[PDB]
RNA sequence: CUUGCUCGGUUCGCCGAGACUCCCCUACGUGCUGCU
DNA sequence: GCAGCACGTAGGGGAGAATTGG
DNA sequence: CCAATTC
Protein backbone atom coordinates (compact mmCIF):
# COMPACT_ATOMS: atom_id res chain seq x y z
CA UNK A 1 0.00 0.00 0.00
CA UNK A 2 1.11 3.80 -1.05
CA UNK A 3 1.40 5.91 2.12
CA UNK A 4 3.70 8.48 1.69
CA UNK A 5 2.74 11.92 -0.15
CA UNK A 6 6.00 14.32 -1.21
CA UNK A 7 5.13 18.11 -1.49
CA UNK A 8 5.38 20.42 -4.54
CA UNK A 9 5.77 23.93 -4.70
CA UNK A 10 3.82 26.75 -6.55
CA UNK A 11 4.29 30.60 -6.19
CA UNK A 12 2.06 33.50 -5.47
CA UNK A 13 1.31 35.72 -8.41
CA UNK A 14 -1.54 38.33 -7.04
CA UNK A 15 -3.03 39.13 -3.88
CA UNK A 16 -6.40 40.44 -2.43
CA UNK A 17 -4.72 42.31 0.10
CA UNK A 18 -1.13 40.60 2.20
CA UNK A 19 -1.98 37.39 3.32
CA UNK A 20 -1.22 38.51 7.30
CA UNK A 21 -4.25 40.97 7.33
CA UNK A 22 -6.69 38.15 6.33
CA UNK A 23 -9.26 37.32 9.13
CA UNK A 24 -8.30 33.65 9.06
CA UNK A 25 -4.52 34.39 10.08
CA UNK A 26 -5.73 36.77 12.62
CA UNK A 27 -7.91 34.42 14.52
CA UNK A 28 -5.06 31.75 14.08
CA UNK A 29 -2.97 34.34 15.52
CA UNK A 30 -5.02 35.14 18.84
CA UNK A 31 -6.12 31.22 19.46
CA UNK A 32 -2.34 30.68 19.54
CA UNK A 33 -1.57 33.59 21.86
CA UNK A 34 -4.48 32.29 24.09
CA UNK A 35 -3.77 28.93 24.73
CA UNK A 36 -0.09 28.86 25.31
CA UNK A 37 -0.56 31.74 27.97
CA UNK A 38 -2.72 29.90 30.13
CA UNK A 39 -2.39 27.59 32.92
CA UNK A 40 -2.44 24.12 32.99
CA UNK A 41 -5.07 23.87 35.34
CA UNK A 42 -7.20 26.14 33.06
CA UNK A 43 -6.13 24.08 30.24
CA UNK A 44 -9.13 21.25 30.89
CA UNK A 45 -11.30 24.30 31.23
CA UNK A 46 -10.50 25.91 28.05
CA UNK A 47 -10.43 22.19 26.17
CA UNK A 48 -14.14 21.52 25.06
CA UNK A 49 -13.99 23.32 22.37
CA UNK A 50 -15.32 21.02 20.56
CA UNK A 51 -16.20 19.61 17.02
CA UNK A 52 -19.25 21.56 16.58
CA UNK A 53 -20.56 25.16 15.56
CA UNK A 54 -22.29 25.73 18.67
CA UNK A 55 -19.51 24.75 20.90
CA UNK A 56 -17.09 27.05 18.89
CA UNK A 57 -18.96 29.61 19.69
CA UNK A 58 -19.36 28.68 22.90
CA UNK A 59 -15.36 28.51 23.52
CA UNK A 60 -15.23 32.15 22.22
CA UNK A 61 -18.32 33.58 24.07
CA UNK A 62 -16.68 32.09 27.10
CA UNK A 63 -13.11 32.73 26.02
CA UNK A 64 -12.83 36.34 24.90
CA UNK A 65 -10.51 36.33 21.51
CA UNK A 66 -12.16 38.34 19.05
CA UNK A 67 -13.43 36.14 16.11
CA UNK A 68 -12.47 38.79 13.78
CA UNK A 69 -15.55 38.12 11.39
CA UNK A 70 -13.83 34.13 10.47
CA UNK A 71 -16.80 32.05 11.44
CA UNK A 72 -15.97 28.86 9.29
CA UNK A 73 -16.54 25.62 11.20
CA UNK A 74 -13.98 23.83 8.79
CA UNK A 75 -10.53 26.20 9.33
CA UNK A 76 -11.49 26.93 13.41
CA UNK A 77 -11.15 23.24 13.98
CA UNK A 78 -7.14 23.54 12.17
CA UNK A 79 -6.64 26.12 14.02
CA UNK A 80 -7.65 24.66 17.10
CA UNK A 81 -6.59 21.46 17.22
CA UNK A 82 -3.13 22.43 16.25
CA UNK A 83 -2.89 24.75 19.03
CA UNK A 84 -4.05 22.11 21.81
CA UNK A 85 -1.39 19.44 20.62
CA UNK A 86 1.13 22.13 20.23
CA UNK A 87 0.20 22.52 23.83
CA UNK A 88 0.65 18.86 24.46
CA UNK A 89 3.87 18.44 22.61
CA UNK A 90 5.89 20.47 25.36
CA UNK A 91 4.39 18.34 28.11
CA UNK A 92 4.83 15.08 25.59
CA UNK A 93 8.51 15.97 25.62
CA UNK A 94 9.34 16.38 29.07
CA UNK A 95 7.06 13.38 29.97
CA UNK A 96 8.87 10.90 27.40
CA UNK A 97 12.48 12.05 28.95
CA UNK A 98 11.17 11.47 32.46
CA UNK A 99 9.72 8.29 30.99
CA UNK A 100 13.32 6.78 29.96
CA UNK A 101 14.83 8.48 32.97
CA UNK A 102 12.07 6.48 34.97
CA UNK A 103 13.02 3.18 32.91
CA UNK A 104 16.18 3.44 33.75
CA UNK A 105 15.57 3.64 36.92
CA UNK A 106 13.18 0.92 37.12
CA UNK A 107 16.25 -1.32 35.70
CA UNK A 108 18.82 -0.41 37.83
CA UNK A 109 17.50 -0.29 41.27
CA UNK A 110 15.52 -3.00 40.78
CA UNK A 111 18.79 -5.01 39.99
CA UNK A 112 20.78 -3.85 42.78
CA UNK A 113 17.87 -4.40 45.18
CA UNK A 114 18.49 -7.93 43.08
CA UNK A 115 21.87 -7.83 44.25
CA UNK A 116 20.77 -6.43 48.08
CA UNK A 117 21.76 -2.18 47.44
CA UNK A 118 18.73 -0.37 48.32
CA UNK A 119 17.45 2.04 44.97
CA UNK A 120 18.75 5.25 44.95
CA UNK A 121 16.55 8.40 45.89
CA UNK A 122 13.95 8.92 43.00
CA UNK A 123 14.87 11.98 41.01
CA UNK A 124 13.16 15.75 40.67
CA UNK A 125 11.22 14.75 37.94
CA UNK A 126 11.28 17.89 35.39
CA UNK A 127 8.06 19.85 35.02
CA UNK A 128 6.97 21.79 31.60
CA UNK A 129 5.18 24.12 34.03
CA UNK A 130 7.41 26.91 35.52
CA UNK A 131 7.49 29.08 38.82
CA UNK A 132 3.24 29.85 39.18
CA UNK A 133 2.01 28.08 36.53
CA UNK A 134 3.12 29.21 32.92
CA UNK A 135 5.05 26.87 30.40
CA UNK A 136 8.40 27.52 30.56
CA UNK A 137 9.49 26.81 26.76
CA UNK A 138 6.34 28.32 25.99
CA UNK A 139 5.46 27.31 22.31
CA UNK A 140 6.12 30.05 19.22
CA UNK A 141 3.51 31.31 16.86
CA UNK A 142 3.06 29.23 13.84
CA UNK A 143 3.02 31.53 10.79
CA UNK A 144 1.01 29.59 8.08
CA UNK A 145 -3.13 29.25 6.51
CA UNK A 146 -4.11 25.57 6.58
CA UNK A 147 -6.50 25.88 3.42
CA UNK A 148 -9.30 22.91 3.75
CA UNK A 149 -12.10 22.05 1.39
CA UNK A 150 -14.58 24.52 1.07
CA UNK A 151 -11.49 27.15 0.33
CA UNK A 152 -9.65 24.09 -2.51
CA UNK A 153 -8.08 25.08 -5.75
CA UNK A 154 -10.06 25.84 -8.60
CA UNK A 155 -9.17 26.61 -12.01
CA UNK A 156 -9.03 30.53 -13.35
CA UNK A 157 -12.77 32.13 -14.51
CA UNK A 158 -12.78 35.62 -16.40
CA UNK A 159 -15.97 35.73 -13.79
CA UNK A 160 -13.63 35.19 -10.66
CA UNK A 161 -11.79 38.24 -10.21
CA UNK A 162 -11.79 40.68 -13.54
CA UNK A 163 -9.23 42.38 -11.66
CA UNK A 164 -6.59 40.37 -13.01
CA UNK A 165 -4.18 40.76 -16.01
CA UNK A 166 -3.25 38.02 -17.20
CA UNK A 167 -5.33 35.46 -18.55
CA UNK A 168 -6.69 32.04 -17.64
CA UNK A 169 -6.62 28.73 -19.50
CA UNK A 170 -9.62 26.26 -19.77
CA UNK A 171 -10.39 24.29 -17.17
CA UNK A 172 -11.24 21.37 -19.68
CA UNK A 173 -8.85 22.60 -22.58
CA UNK A 174 -5.35 19.92 -22.74
CA UNK A 175 -2.44 21.89 -20.85
CA UNK A 176 -0.36 24.24 -23.26
CA UNK A 177 3.62 22.72 -24.35
CA UNK A 178 6.58 24.47 -24.56
CA UNK A 179 8.56 25.56 -27.51
CA UNK A 180 9.05 21.95 -29.26
CA UNK A 181 10.81 23.26 -32.52
CA UNK A 182 13.11 25.17 -31.03
CA UNK A 183 15.40 24.78 -33.79
CA UNK A 184 12.64 26.60 -35.70
CA UNK A 185 13.11 29.77 -34.21
CA UNK A 186 14.48 32.95 -36.30
CA UNK A 187 17.91 34.27 -35.86
CA UNK A 188 17.20 37.59 -33.48
CA UNK A 189 14.09 35.89 -31.69
CA UNK A 190 14.35 34.89 -28.00
CA UNK A 191 15.01 31.40 -28.00
CA UNK A 192 17.41 31.12 -31.11
CA UNK A 193 20.14 28.20 -30.71
CA UNK A 194 22.90 29.61 -32.62
CA UNK A 195 24.83 27.68 -35.53
CA UNK A 196 27.76 26.24 -33.36
CA UNK A 197 26.14 24.59 -30.71
CA UNK A 198 23.69 22.50 -32.76
CA UNK A 199 25.59 19.36 -32.76
CA UNK A 200 26.15 19.51 -29.21
CA UNK A 201 22.63 19.41 -28.31
CA UNK A 202 21.79 16.90 -25.54
CA UNK A 203 19.68 14.31 -26.63
CA UNK A 204 18.44 12.64 -23.11
CA UNK A 205 15.01 13.50 -21.67
CA UNK A 206 15.80 16.82 -20.10
CA UNK A 207 13.79 18.99 -18.70
CA UNK A 208 12.92 22.40 -20.53
CA UNK A 209 13.88 25.77 -19.54
CA UNK A 210 12.11 28.63 -21.61
CA UNK A 211 14.31 31.43 -22.43
CA UNK A 212 13.49 33.65 -19.79
CA UNK A 213 14.02 31.55 -17.23
CA UNK A 214 16.79 32.70 -14.14
CA UNK A 215 19.41 30.23 -14.44
CA UNK A 216 19.49 31.72 -17.92
CA UNK A 217 20.71 34.82 -16.59
CA UNK A 218 21.45 34.97 -13.19
CA UNK A 219 24.50 36.71 -12.25
CA UNK A 220 28.12 34.36 -12.54
CA UNK A 221 31.79 35.11 -13.52
CA UNK A 222 31.18 33.61 -17.07
CA UNK A 223 28.06 35.33 -17.97
CA UNK A 224 28.38 38.98 -19.93
CA UNK A 225 24.40 39.44 -20.14
CA UNK A 226 21.86 41.83 -18.61
CA UNK A 227 19.92 40.69 -15.71
CA UNK A 228 17.00 42.71 -16.82
CA UNK A 229 14.11 41.71 -14.27
CA UNK A 230 11.06 43.43 -15.98
CA UNK A 231 11.02 41.45 -19.20
CA UNK A 232 11.65 38.33 -17.81
CA UNK A 233 8.89 39.11 -15.27
CA UNK A 234 6.35 40.12 -17.80
CA UNK A 235 7.41 37.11 -20.35
CA UNK A 236 6.61 34.76 -17.70
CA UNK A 237 3.81 36.07 -16.19
CA UNK A 238 2.20 36.16 -20.23
CA UNK A 239 2.32 32.30 -19.61
CA UNK A 240 1.45 31.22 -16.61
CA UNK A 241 -1.23 28.47 -15.35
CA UNK A 242 -3.89 30.30 -12.62
CA UNK A 243 -5.47 28.70 -10.47
CA UNK A 244 -7.03 30.28 -7.45
CA UNK A 245 -7.65 30.52 -3.88
CA UNK A 246 -10.94 31.68 -2.27
CA UNK A 247 -11.59 32.87 1.07
CA UNK A 248 -14.23 34.57 2.33
CA UNK A 249 -13.82 38.16 0.61
CA UNK A 250 -9.53 37.61 -0.03
CA UNK A 251 -8.39 35.70 -2.26
CA UNK A 252 -4.80 34.80 -4.03
CA UNK A 253 -3.39 33.56 -7.45
CA UNK A 254 -0.60 31.00 -7.65
CA UNK A 255 0.95 29.99 -10.80
CA UNK A 256 0.78 26.02 -11.35
CA UNK A 257 3.68 25.42 -13.53
CA UNK A 258 5.50 24.01 -10.60
CA UNK A 259 2.85 21.09 -9.79
CA UNK A 260 3.24 20.77 -13.59
CA UNK A 261 6.87 20.18 -13.15
CA UNK A 262 6.07 18.01 -10.66
CA UNK A 263 3.87 15.20 -12.18
CA UNK A 264 6.24 15.64 -15.00
CA UNK A 265 9.13 14.33 -13.83
CA UNK A 266 8.02 11.88 -11.65
CA UNK A 267 6.01 10.40 -14.52
CA UNK A 268 2.55 9.81 -12.80
CA UNK A 269 1.72 12.18 -15.71
CA UNK A 270 2.54 12.45 -19.40
CA UNK A 271 1.84 15.27 -21.42
CA UNK A 272 -1.69 16.02 -22.69
CA UNK A 273 -3.23 16.19 -19.15
CA UNK A 274 -6.08 18.69 -18.56
CA UNK A 275 -5.64 21.38 -15.26
CA UNK A 276 -8.49 19.38 -13.36
CA UNK A 277 -7.03 16.31 -13.68
CA UNK A 278 -3.56 18.18 -12.26
CA UNK A 279 -5.39 19.38 -9.18
CA UNK A 280 -6.65 15.95 -9.03
CA UNK A 281 -3.33 14.58 -8.26
CA UNK A 282 -2.67 16.82 -5.22
CA UNK A 283 -5.09 17.64 -2.43
CA UNK A 284 -7.20 20.12 -2.32
CA UNK A 285 -6.11 21.74 1.22
CA UNK A 286 -2.75 23.09 0.61
CA UNK A 287 -0.36 25.33 3.37
CA UNK A 288 0.40 29.40 2.57
CA UNK A 289 3.44 30.66 4.07
CA UNK A 290 2.90 34.50 3.60
CA UNK A 291 6.41 35.03 4.76
CA UNK A 292 8.03 33.70 1.30
CA UNK A 293 4.83 33.61 -0.96
CA UNK A 294 5.10 30.27 -1.83
CA UNK A 295 2.34 27.45 -1.57
CA UNK A 296 2.83 23.77 -0.97
CA UNK A 297 0.78 20.85 -2.15
CA UNK A 298 0.34 17.39 -1.19
CA UNK A 299 0.21 14.54 -3.16
CA UNK A 300 -3.17 12.04 -2.73
CA UNK A 301 -2.28 8.72 -1.40
CA UNK A 302 -2.23 6.76 -4.16
CA UNK A 303 -0.36 8.91 -6.74
CA UNK A 304 3.42 8.30 -5.72
CA UNK A 305 3.95 4.14 -5.57
CA UNK A 306 6.24 4.45 -2.22
CA UNK A 307 5.47 2.86 0.96
CA UNK A 308 8.21 4.89 2.99
CA UNK A 309 9.30 2.05 4.98
CA UNK A 310 11.99 2.40 7.98
CA UNK A 311 15.50 1.05 7.91
CA UNK A 312 14.89 -2.24 9.24
CA UNK A 313 18.57 -3.83 11.02
CA UNK A 314 19.60 -6.89 13.04
CA UNK A 315 16.81 -10.28 13.45
CA UNK A 316 14.83 -8.80 11.18
CA UNK A 317 17.12 -8.31 7.96
CA UNK A 318 17.64 -12.16 7.23
CA UNK A 319 13.94 -12.22 7.56
CA UNK A 320 13.33 -8.95 5.23
CA UNK A 321 15.74 -10.50 2.70
CA UNK A 322 14.06 -14.16 2.54
CA UNK A 323 11.06 -12.87 2.21
CA UNK A 324 11.97 -10.58 -0.95
CA UNK A 325 13.82 -13.23 -2.15
CA UNK A 326 10.14 -15.14 -2.32
CA UNK A 327 9.36 -12.21 -4.24
CA UNK A 328 11.02 -11.63 -7.70
CA UNK A 329 14.16 -14.13 -8.07
CA UNK A 330 16.42 -11.68 -8.84
CA UNK A 331 17.83 -9.31 -5.76
CA UNK A 332 20.61 -6.94 -5.81
CA UNK A 333 22.57 -5.77 -2.95
CA UNK A 334 24.45 -3.39 -2.29
CA UNK A 335 27.19 -2.25 0.11
CA UNK A 336 28.58 1.60 1.33
CA UNK A 337 32.04 1.32 3.25
CA UNK A 338 32.56 5.11 3.46
CA UNK A 339 35.57 7.02 5.07
CA UNK A 340 37.83 5.39 2.13
CA UNK A 341 39.85 8.69 0.19
CA UNK A 342 36.68 9.09 -1.79
CA UNK A 343 33.25 8.99 -0.13
CA UNK A 344 31.72 6.81 -1.56
CA UNK A 345 32.57 2.85 -1.85
CA UNK A 346 30.33 0.20 -3.12
CA UNK A 347 30.13 -3.52 -3.65
CA UNK A 348 27.40 -5.27 -6.41
CA UNK A 349 25.80 -8.58 -4.76
CA UNK A 350 23.04 -10.58 -5.90
CA UNK A 351 21.22 -12.58 -2.97
CA UNK A 352 18.92 -16.20 -4.64
CA UNK A 353 16.68 -18.16 -2.20
CA UNK A 354 18.05 -21.79 -1.52
CA UNK A 355 15.69 -22.93 0.29
CA UNK A 356 16.34 -21.31 3.65
CA UNK A 357 19.58 -19.19 3.58
CA UNK A 358 20.58 -17.24 1.03
CA UNK A 359 23.74 -17.45 -1.90
CA UNK A 360 25.49 -14.33 -2.18
CA UNK A 361 27.24 -13.65 -5.61
CA UNK A 362 29.75 -10.98 -5.96
CA UNK A 363 29.97 -8.83 -9.55
CA UNK A 364 32.30 -6.27 -8.46
CA UNK A 365 32.62 -2.99 -7.16
CA UNK A 366 32.66 0.76 -8.43
CA UNK A 367 34.36 4.42 -7.71
CA UNK A 368 32.54 7.41 -7.65
CA UNK A 369 33.44 9.24 -10.82
CA UNK A 370 35.81 12.22 -11.44
CA UNK A 371 33.48 14.68 -11.83
CA UNK A 372 31.36 13.90 -9.21
CA UNK A 373 34.77 14.38 -6.86
CA UNK A 374 35.49 17.66 -8.70
CA UNK A 375 32.26 18.96 -7.77
CA UNK A 376 32.33 18.11 -4.07
CA UNK A 377 35.97 19.23 -3.86
CA UNK A 378 34.85 22.52 -4.65
CA UNK A 379 32.01 22.39 -2.46
CA UNK A 380 34.08 21.71 -0.01
CA UNK A 381 36.27 24.71 -1.00
CA UNK A 382 32.90 26.86 -0.83
CA UNK A 383 32.19 25.76 2.78
CA UNK A 384 35.30 26.05 4.20
CA UNK A 385 35.23 29.79 2.61
CA UNK A 386 32.46 30.86 4.16
CA UNK A 387 33.37 28.78 7.96
CA UNK A 388 36.50 30.99 7.74
CA UNK A 389 34.30 33.60 7.36
CA UNK A 390 30.89 33.39 9.52
CA UNK A 391 33.43 32.36 12.92
CA UNK A 392 35.48 35.40 12.75
CA UNK A 393 32.45 37.81 12.31
CA UNK A 394 31.31 35.31 15.27
CA UNK A 395 34.58 36.00 16.87
CA UNK A 396 34.71 40.04 16.19
CA UNK A 397 31.46 40.79 18.00
CA UNK A 398 32.19 39.24 20.96
CA UNK A 399 32.09 41.64 24.44
CA UNK A 400 35.31 42.94 25.13
CA UNK A 401 36.14 40.69 28.48
CA UNK A 402 35.39 37.22 25.98
CA UNK A 403 36.88 39.06 23.28
CA UNK A 404 40.49 39.62 25.08
CA UNK A 405 40.40 35.84 25.98
CA UNK A 406 38.97 34.48 22.44
CA UNK A 407 42.14 36.92 21.13
CA UNK A 408 44.61 35.38 23.17
CA UNK A 409 43.19 31.86 21.85
CA UNK A 410 43.85 32.57 18.23
CA UNK A 411 47.67 34.00 19.79
CA UNK A 412 51.01 31.69 20.90
CA UNK A 413 47.91 27.50 26.77
CA UNK A 414 44.40 26.33 26.52
CA UNK A 415 41.55 27.45 28.82
CA UNK A 416 38.38 29.05 29.34
CA UNK A 417 35.94 26.58 29.39
CA UNK A 418 33.23 28.97 29.76
CA UNK A 419 33.59 31.42 26.96
CA UNK A 420 33.38 28.36 25.03
CA UNK A 421 29.59 28.09 25.28
CA UNK A 422 29.47 31.89 24.48
CA UNK A 423 31.06 31.41 21.26
CA UNK A 424 29.15 28.06 20.36
CA UNK A 425 26.12 29.88 20.87
CA UNK A 426 26.76 32.87 18.68
CA UNK A 427 28.16 31.21 16.09
CA UNK A 428 24.83 28.89 16.19
CA UNK A 429 23.02 32.03 16.03
CA UNK A 430 25.47 33.88 12.96
CA UNK A 431 24.63 30.23 11.42
CA UNK A 432 21.29 30.44 11.76
CA UNK A 433 21.00 34.39 10.47
CA UNK A 434 23.76 33.65 7.26
CA UNK A 435 22.02 33.29 4.45
CA UNK A 436 25.06 31.89 2.21
CA UNK A 437 25.59 29.34 5.44
CA UNK A 438 21.73 28.13 4.46
CA UNK A 439 22.62 28.01 0.58
CA UNK A 440 25.85 25.85 1.80
CA UNK A 441 23.78 23.65 3.76
CA UNK A 442 21.24 22.94 1.30
CA UNK A 443 24.66 22.27 -1.41
CA UNK A 444 25.83 19.59 1.19
CA UNK A 445 22.19 18.01 1.43
CA UNK A 446 21.51 17.92 -2.66
CA UNK A 447 25.44 16.77 -3.77
CA UNK A 448 24.73 13.69 -1.15
CA UNK A 449 21.85 13.03 -2.75
CA UNK A 450 23.12 13.09 -6.29
CA UNK A 451 25.54 10.61 -4.91
CA UNK A 452 23.20 7.83 -3.48
CA UNK A 453 20.87 8.06 -6.74
CA UNK A 454 24.40 7.15 -8.69
CA UNK A 455 24.85 3.83 -6.36
CA UNK A 456 21.33 3.30 -6.94
CA UNK A 457 21.60 3.46 -10.59
CA UNK A 458 24.37 1.69 -11.33
CA UNK A 459 23.25 -0.92 -8.69
CA UNK A 460 20.41 -1.59 -11.48
CA UNK A 461 22.74 -1.85 -13.96
CA UNK A 462 25.44 -3.92 -12.68
CA UNK A 463 23.01 -6.59 -11.14
CA UNK A 464 20.33 -6.16 -13.43
CA UNK A 465 17.95 -6.29 -10.84
CA UNK A 466 14.58 -4.06 -10.47
CA UNK A 467 15.08 -4.82 -6.81
CA UNK A 468 17.61 -3.99 -4.93
CA UNK A 469 18.75 -3.37 -0.90
CA UNK A 470 21.64 -1.41 0.27
CA UNK A 471 23.56 -1.75 3.65
CA UNK A 472 25.39 1.11 5.40
CA UNK A 473 27.75 0.74 8.51
CA UNK A 474 26.67 3.11 11.31
CA UNK A 475 33.18 15.43 7.19
CA UNK A 476 30.59 13.84 4.28
CA UNK A 477 30.19 10.54 6.66
CA UNK A 478 27.15 12.20 8.25
CA UNK A 479 25.58 13.92 5.28
CA UNK A 480 25.86 10.58 3.39
CA UNK A 481 25.30 8.75 5.83
CA UNK A 482 21.73 11.00 6.03
CA UNK A 483 20.78 10.69 2.83
CA UNK A 484 21.13 7.22 2.36
CA UNK A 485 18.91 6.37 5.12
CA UNK A 486 16.11 8.77 3.62
CA UNK A 487 16.06 6.06 0.68
CA UNK A 488 13.25 4.32 2.81
CA UNK A 489 11.74 7.25 3.87
CA UNK A 490 11.58 9.06 0.41
CA UNK A 491 11.34 6.24 -1.90
CA UNK A 492 10.50 3.09 -0.04
CA UNK A 493 14.01 1.35 -1.08
CA UNK A 494 15.27 -0.65 2.32
CA UNK A 495 18.31 -0.21 3.75
CA UNK A 496 19.69 -2.96 5.88
CA UNK A 497 22.02 -1.29 7.91
CA UNK A 498 24.64 -3.88 9.28
C1' C B 1 9.17 18.09 -18.78
C1' U B 2 6.74 26.04 -19.57
C1' U B 3 7.47 28.68 -13.40
C1' G B 4 10.82 28.27 -8.88
C1' C B 5 16.19 26.47 -6.66
C1' U B 6 21.77 24.79 -7.39
C1' C B 7 26.54 23.97 -10.33
C1' G B 8 29.32 24.73 -14.73
C1' G B 9 30.33 26.70 -20.56
C1' U B 10 29.88 30.84 -23.90
C1' U B 11 30.43 33.37 -29.90
C1' C B 12 26.12 36.48 -24.43
C1' G B 13 22.06 34.60 -29.10
C1' C B 14 21.11 30.15 -24.27
C1' C B 15 22.89 25.10 -23.12
C1' G B 16 25.40 20.95 -20.41
C1' A B 17 24.31 19.07 -15.71
C1' G B 18 21.75 18.25 -10.77
C1' A B 19 17.79 17.86 -6.04
C1' C B 20 12.71 17.39 -5.21
C1' U B 21 10.09 15.63 1.74
C1' C B 22 9.12 20.03 3.11
C1' C B 23 7.52 23.68 6.76
C1' C B 24 7.03 26.38 11.70
C1' C B 25 8.50 26.89 16.93
C1' U B 26 11.71 25.38 21.47
C1' A B 27 15.80 24.09 24.24
C1' C B 28 21.29 23.01 23.93
C1' G B 29 23.03 19.43 22.71
C1' U B 30 25.43 14.78 19.45
C1' G B 31 30.07 12.45 18.55
C1' C B 32 35.53 11.34 19.23
C1' U B 33 39.43 11.22 22.24
C1' G B 34 42.29 11.54 27.26
C1' C B 35 42.09 9.95 32.65
C1' U B 36 39.19 7.75 36.74
C1' DG C 1 32.09 8.87 35.74
C1' DC C 2 34.39 14.03 34.06
C1' DA C 3 37.38 17.51 30.49
C1' DG C 4 38.68 19.21 25.37
C1' DC C 5 37.94 19.28 20.80
C1' DA C 6 34.74 19.79 16.58
C1' DC C 7 29.94 20.49 14.42
C1' DG C 8 24.97 21.69 14.55
C1' DT C 9 21.41 18.11 17.23
C1' DA C 10 17.18 16.47 19.24
C1' DG C 11 12.40 16.54 19.42
C1' DG C 12 7.39 18.54 20.04
C1' DG C 13 3.45 20.26 16.04
C1' DG C 14 1.75 20.45 10.78
C1' DA C 15 0.82 19.04 5.74
C1' DG C 16 -8.39 15.62 4.04
C1' DA C 17 -12.44 14.14 2.14
C1' DA C 18 -17.39 11.85 1.62
C1' DT C 19 -21.93 13.22 2.73
C1' DT C 20 -26.04 15.22 3.94
C1' DG C 21 -29.09 18.91 5.39
C1' DG C 22 -31.58 23.30 4.75
C1' DC D 1 -24.46 26.52 -3.89
C1' DC D 2 -22.36 26.25 0.24
C1' DA D 3 -21.64 25.24 5.09
C1' DA D 4 -21.67 21.83 8.84
C1' DT D 5 -20.85 16.65 10.50
C1' DT D 6 -18.01 12.98 10.84
C1' DC D 7 -14.31 9.51 10.72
Amino acid sequence: PANFCPPAKVNILAQSRPLSEWPINLVSKGVQEYVYGLTAAEREANGDFGTSRKSLDRWFARTGVPTHGYTTVQGLNLILRHTFNRYDGVIKKVETRNEKRRSKATRINVSREADGLPPIEAEPEETAFGPDGKLKERPGINPSIYCYQQVSPVPYNPAKHPALPFSGVDPGAPLPLGTPNRLSIPKGQPGYVPEWQRPHLSTKNKRIRKWYARANWRRKPGRKSVLDEAKLKEAALKEAIPIIVTIGKDWIVMDARGLLRAVYWRGIAKPGLSLKELLGFFSGDPVLDPKRGIATFTFKLGAVAVHSRKPTRGKKSKELLLSMTAEKPHVGLVAIDLGQTNPVAAEFSRVKREGETLQAEPLGQIVLPDDLVKDLTRYRRAWDATEEQIKAEAIVQLPEECRAEVVKVNQMPRLSQETRKAVNDKTWELKRASTEYVRLSRRKTELARRCVNYIVRETKRWTQCEDIAIVIEDWFIQVLHKAFSDLALHRGLPVIEA
